[PDB]
């Protein structure tokens, strides 16, 4: 329905810039702090899971899915976690990143690489090695499903999403740079994920190109 968009925080906007133009070749730890917080979110869901079971209502199943579509430049992650309301989406996880941001900026000029993003819990912009855009569908149980949606530039947009129902996750999109097409690839995703994410306590489906 209405579109809504909004500045990120200013230290937000500088890390976003940093991550975009930094000169930094060793871009495909995206997919670990992407899948990092995918398990994050699928911790909350179980965890609250067993004080309430309804919570599960909306899907058992607790999993990662990692979708190609080369047609689209995308790769897609699914997750069946807790989802974010509108004002996680807004506000409330941007405001937490402040600190993590300035630390991480901090550690940065002190000697750190930007491959110890997600020691500082600001993993998620890390999308912005590869991604020109990113949208994001999102559903929680205590609200309605919701796209978010960044080419960087200092904004985002927060709308109702009346597309298909997630039941409850996140589908984090990734549109895509024109030279990262390599993660479209299936031995290559294979191989980070091997390499990075080999422990993860949630089932990871690397699916396949039809084409
Ligand atoms: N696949 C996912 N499923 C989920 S479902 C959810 C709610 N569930 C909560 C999530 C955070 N959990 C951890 C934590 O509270 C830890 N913390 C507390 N104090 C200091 N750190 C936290 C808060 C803010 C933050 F930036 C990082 C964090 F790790 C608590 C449960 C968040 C979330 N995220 C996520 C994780 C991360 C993020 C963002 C999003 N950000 C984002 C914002 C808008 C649009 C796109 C992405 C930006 C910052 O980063 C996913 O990708
Ligand atoms: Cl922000
Ligand atoms: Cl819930």
């Amino acid at each position: 329905e209405e579109v809504e968009t909004f500045a990120f925080q200013a230290e937000i906007a500088q890390l976003m810039s940093l991550i975009i133009n930094t000169f930094y070749s060793n871009k495909e730890i995206f997919l670990r702090e992407l899948i990092s917080n995918a398990s994050d979110a699928l911790d909350k869901i179980r965890y609250e899971s067993l004080t309430d079971p309804s919570k599960l209502d909306s899907g058992k199943e607790l999993k990662i899915d990692i979708i190609p579509n080369p047609q689209e430049r995308t790769l897609t992650l699914v997750d069946t976690g807790i989802g974010m309301t509108k004002a996680d989406l807004i506000n409330n996880l941007g405001t937490i990143a402040k600190s993590g941001t300035k630390a991480f900026m901090e550690a940065l000029q002190a000697g750190a690489d930007i491959s110890m993003i997600g020691q500082f819990g600001v993993g998620f912009y890390s999308a912005y090695l590869v991604a020109e855009k990113v949208v994001v569908i999102t559903k929680h149980n205590d609200d309605e499903q919701y796209a978010w949606e960044s080419s960087a530039g200092g904004s985002f947009t927060v709308r109702a999403d009346h597309g298909e129902p997630i039941g409850r996750g996140t589908k984090v999109i990734l549109h895509l740079k024109e030279d990262q097409t390599e993660y479209l690839e299936e031995r290559r995703v294979k191989e980070v994920v091997k390499k990075h994410s080999q422990f993860i306590g949630y089932p990871i489906t690397l699916y396949l190109e039809k084409e």
